[PDB]
């Protein structure tokens, strides 16, 4: 019974982009990147589900699962897979189990983070996603009006979202590790102030590429890259490097 939701994150021409939710499952991190792409067609992302309904809590497997059935109606020839944080991990093994069931997306966009991956993850996580029980308030306070997310990021949305972040960064380091050989280009583009112990970490991405494998940098960091001012520099060099030229 339960699905994964398709959503349109854009109103073009040039190549689409399916992007995969992090922790938590909502698209909305990606609005902001999504308005500033100047070379794409049809971007959308996948939503939990359950955060419309009856909550779920899957499993990793279970969320590439129902992601890769969702994005398997606009998938293939000329549409990238994309994610951030552990939407980044989804994504590859989203475009792995699409290439199983004979789907070949154009590749995988990686936004910064390596494979080898409570009031503070709402600041930290929601809370940087809309440029800010008390907390909450101020958050949906802050939505109220925000006509970006307004349409649907009620009281409890935002409680079934905290609710799926949590399970979410419960699961296992050595679950989402990617394991085989991806056969489509891996696009992987990384911040620059990580600590050294994570920097280092971000060339493991070749392991997992059968072909190309690319590397650009971006300005800002993790939390900081999908949102002003960086995210419009994040979005042309994904232009220049992936879309329409």
């Amino acid at each position: 019974d339960p699905t994964a939701k398709l959503v349109r994150l854009n109103p073009g021409d040039g190549p689409g982009i399916v992007f995969a939710p992090p922790a938590g499952g909502t698209v909305l991190g990606y609005i902001e990147l999504a308005r500033h792409l100047k070379g794409f067609g049809e971007i959308h992302g996948v939503e939990a589900p359950g955060l419309g309904e009856t909550p779920v809590y899957p499993s990793f497997e279970e969320m590439v699962q129902f992601c890769s059935d969702s994005a398997a109606g606009v998938a293939g020839d000329g549409v990238y897979i994309g994610g951030h944080a552990l939407g980044g991990h989804i994504a590859f093994y989203l475009a792995t189990m699409l290439l199983d069931r004979g789907i070949r997306p154009k590749g995988l966009i990686i936004l910064d983070t390596p494979p080898r991956l409570k009031v503070f993850i709402l600041a930290m996580g929601i809370g940087g996603m809309l440029d800010q029980e008390e907390a909450k308030q101020l958050l949906l306070d802050r939505a109220k009006n925000d006509p970006r997310v307004s349409a649907f990021l009620s009281e409890d949305y935002l409680d079934r979202f905290l609710r799926l972040q949590m399970h979410q960064l419960m699961y296992s380091r050595d679950v989402v590790l990617p394991q085989r050989k991806l056969d489509i280009p891996i696009h992987v583009f990384r911040t620059k102030n990580h600590a050294p112990e994570v920097a280092r970490l971000f060339s493991a991405w070749e392991n997992y590429a059968a072909g190309e494998v690319t590397f650009v940098d971006i300005p800002g960091d993790h939390a900081t890259m999908l949102r002003a001012p960086h995210v419009s520099e994040v979005a042309q060099l994904l232009d220049r490097h992936c879309g329409l030229p």
